[PDB]
């Protein structure tokens, strides 16, 4: 479950894990560079959930790597996508195209317990 | 829960998170290249679940990076493993060896809610 | 839920997905190198759970990549963090600073089912 706003996120099919995120403008990412691509997307998830921004098969096969990608439940800004080209060729993203996906997960990172020495 | 077929996936121990995926043939991956390694593995997961193909500690320590890796519930093909060498040395994979693992997760990417302006 | 020990893990806020892991000593990571950074952190998670060591936004934006990162339920050692610099500049980590985060997830990688030919 989640709420979201923005024009750079597209409605998904039920059988896909994630929503596609769409590139805002044409941009070239030279070999070995890192670019921070802005989106207008903002999400609200339920307690103990988080958003995970990760790669698509079509851009991963060209060497685009999405790094970072953990969207905490308390974040109220716009998602930024951190992209590094680890391929051997310049990558050109075209306005509009899918270039990452957002998956919503639940974590259990809470309720610390006593260590069992057993 | 899942169903699977193929000879390149190995049965796992209960206390490990993922199934090992096995390299189909000897292959060298030069510094900075990307190779798409085919498996014969096919999986069926329950609704709102997905498979996650990600790295092993022994190959990550040599600079092998598994990229992409999100196996949607609707996919009915064979898993492909997208590998990039981000290390400083050529990597040689040997026929049979483990080189990635498949973990089954549930996502909550569905049931869009109204935004709370609160 | 989890138990943990060690001085290189910090208590978290409820609204963040993961615990920060803290660098043990000053260390420089040259462009394209890979370093294995030791922690003293040990965790115990419940059955069918795993720990996921992954990146922070502030270090991902400089080109630090955390690779591997899957901490199995049966592991009883100290977490090691595998770091590769995929940026274009040398990265300097300072003693004490956050440089990765640990998120606790549940997997469903178990209870193999019959394939449905339907
Ligand atoms: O790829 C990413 C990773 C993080 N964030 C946002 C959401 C996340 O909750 C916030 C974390 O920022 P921080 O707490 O200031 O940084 P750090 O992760 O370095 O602790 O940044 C993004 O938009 N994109
Ligand atoms: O590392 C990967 C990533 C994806 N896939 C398969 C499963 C996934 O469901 C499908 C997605 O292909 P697509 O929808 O055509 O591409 P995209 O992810 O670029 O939208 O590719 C793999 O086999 N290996
Ligand atoms: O980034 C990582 C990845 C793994 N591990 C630890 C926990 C994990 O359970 C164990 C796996 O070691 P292995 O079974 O010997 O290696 P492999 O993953 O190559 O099968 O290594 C770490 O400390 N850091
Ligand atoms: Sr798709
Ligand atoms: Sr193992
Ligand atoms: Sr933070």
């Amino acid at each position: 479950m989640l709420a979201y706003q923005g024009t750079q996120i597209k409605e998904k099919r039920d059988e896909d894990a994630g929503f596609d995120l769409c590139v805002p403008y044409d941009i070239m990412i030279p070999v070995s560079d890192t670019k921070i691509i802005p989106t207008d997307v903002k999400i609200q998830v339920p307690p103990n959930s988080f958003g995970w921004v990760t790669g698509k098969s079509s851009m991963a096969k060209q060497g685009l790597l999405i790094n970072g990608g953990i969207i905490d439940e308390g974040y109220t800004g716009e998602i930024q996508v951190i992209c590094t080209n680890i391929g051997k060729s310049n990558i050109k993203l075209i306005e509009g195209q899918k270039f990452a996906q957002l998956i919503i997960l639940q974590h259990h990172s809470n309720s610390r317990q006593p260590w069992d020495e057993n």
